[PDB]
């Protein structure tokens, strides 16, 4: 429509992709991008990878060049916080009291770092204690990635691991702490955690699992952290502390406007929230996965792209792409880590290749059904695995771990079985 105005709250990948996708699918109306961030929209993955390593330019981070917004006639309103939504009048209220009218509203609010309780007040304020989510966070941390200085990373998720890998390369003394018994405990099988723990320790990282931070010591003059204290009495001297204990989806605007919320903004098969004219997308969206027949909220680039493209399609009267298996990647010590599917609910894993080398695939199964596959330096088996998950192919479990049998042929057999019998 060339009259309907669309307002997108959030200028992260999700919001920006909706904006440009919209104008790419034939949208003629007005598009307004509104975000509290001041910087030009940029990619996030490089922030714990090449950019954090200081090897990529700031320019390379832009999602789209600044001129692109003008050319595609997309109004970008940065440094502006949306404080409320008025479904009745169909307007979004800005912190300055200003209100923007909308015919279609898209909430691409993403999430915010989960604060560490024992790092409140002065601790969190210290210039050498940071979470990693914004460009500002990344640059503040990078400036402090100094050889021989001591870093303590709190949190063992993929980003924590990527931060540790980057710091190690910068020759820092690195210690990583996780409360769980093994890193990535919730999304991987023990032998996979073992791989990562050994991988990092081998690189020089001192990983301490089952460790809980009880507090910090700080300098009076500089108001900087000088040490991290563990519940068991261990004192870890630190020149830098990076915390990453998860993300909190930004649903406040939704829950305040009476929209359904549950660890994310609930949306239906049409990307719509409880309110027809309001949609949600990206890290903040909790949707129903028909592939796994359950409600999930995914934090990944592929997820944002897929969801953003679906919204653009629907708002333009076009047909959305069929639901694809969820996937994401991680870069640690130049190792190609690619994960497809959701492992939740697996009752066994099958390793294809040796875990003593960064070259294998791990299949997560629930019975004979493949739920997900984590691949390490195996791009082809990764692509092939997407097909197995997305199409629910009946691949023979007893051959998945047999490297003398190409995955392509295992797949061929599964497909032939459907057509023949
Ligand atoms: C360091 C890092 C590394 C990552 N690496 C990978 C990776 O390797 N592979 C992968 O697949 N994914 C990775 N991710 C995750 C991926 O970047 C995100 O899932 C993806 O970019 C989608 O983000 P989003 O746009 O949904 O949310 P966000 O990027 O959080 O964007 C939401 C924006 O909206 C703003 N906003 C919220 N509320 C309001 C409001 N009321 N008014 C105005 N503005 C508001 C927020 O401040 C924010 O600026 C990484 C993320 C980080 C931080």
């Amino acid at each position: 429509n060339a009259n309907d105005n669309v307002v997108i709250v959030g200028t992260g990948l999700a919001g920006v992709e909706v904006a440009f996708g919209l104008r790419a699918s034939g949208w003629e109306g007005n598009i307004r991008l509104v975000g509290d961030a001041t910087v030009i929209p940029h990619h996030l993955p490089p922030l714990s990878k090449a950019y954090l390593a200081g090897k990529a330019t700031a320019e390379s981070l832009y999602l789209r060049t600044p001129d692109a917004y003008a050319a595609q006639n997309i109004q970008l309103l940065g440094g502006t916080q949306v404080t409320a939504i008025n479904r009745d009048r169909q307007q979004v209220i800005l912190s300055d009291g200003r209100a923007l009218d909308y015919d279609r509203l898209v909430l691409a609010t993403g999430g915010r770092p989960r604060p560490l309780p024992v790092a409140s007040g002065a601790v969190g304020k210290a210039n050498n204690f940071r979470y990693l989510r914004t460009l500002e966070d990344a640059e503040c941390i990078r400036r402090q990635l100094i050889a021989d200085n001591r870093l303590v990373v709190i949190g063992g998720g993929y980003i924590g691991l990527e931060v540790a890998a980057t710091a190690i390369k910068a020759n820092m003394h690195v210690t990583l702490l996780d409360t769980a018994a093994r890193v990535l405990e919730r999304v991987t099988a023990p032998p996979v955690s073992a791989f990562y723990e050994h991988l990092h320790r081998e690189a020089g990282v001192d990983i301490r699992t089952g460790t809980q931070v009880c507090g910090f010591e700080m300098s009076t003059d500089q108001q900087k952290v000088t040490a991290v204290l563990c519940e068991d009495g261990t004192r870890l001297p630190a020149d830098l502390v990076i915390a990453g204990i998860g993300l909190i989806p930004n649903c406040e605007l939704a829950s305040a406007a009476g929209l359904q919320v549950d660890n994310g903004i609930v949306i239906n098969e049409h990307m719509q929230t409880s309110d027809p004219l309001i949609m949600a997308v990206g890290d903040c969206a909790r949707f129903h996965s028909q592939l796994y027949d359950r409600w999930v909220r995914i934090e990944s680039v592929p997820n944002a792209l897929e969801q953003a493209r679906k919204i653009a399609a629907i708002l333009c009267g076009k047909v959305p792409r069929d639901e694809a298996a969820p996937w994401f990647w991680s870069d640690q010590y130049e190792i190609g880590l690619k994960m497809v599917g959701l492992s939740e609910g697996y009752d066994r894993i099958i390793v294809r290749g040796s875990l003593a080398q960064p070259d294998f695939s791990v299949f997560y199964l629930q019975g004979d059904r493949v739920l997900a596959v984590d691949t390490v330096n195996r791009p082809v088996e990764f692509n092939q695995s997407k097909q197995i998950i997305t199409d629910r192919l009946p691949v023979e479990p007893n051959l998945l771990g047999d490297e003398s049998v190409p995955l392509k042929e295992i797949i061929a057999a599964a497909k032939a079985e459907l057509s023949s019998a």
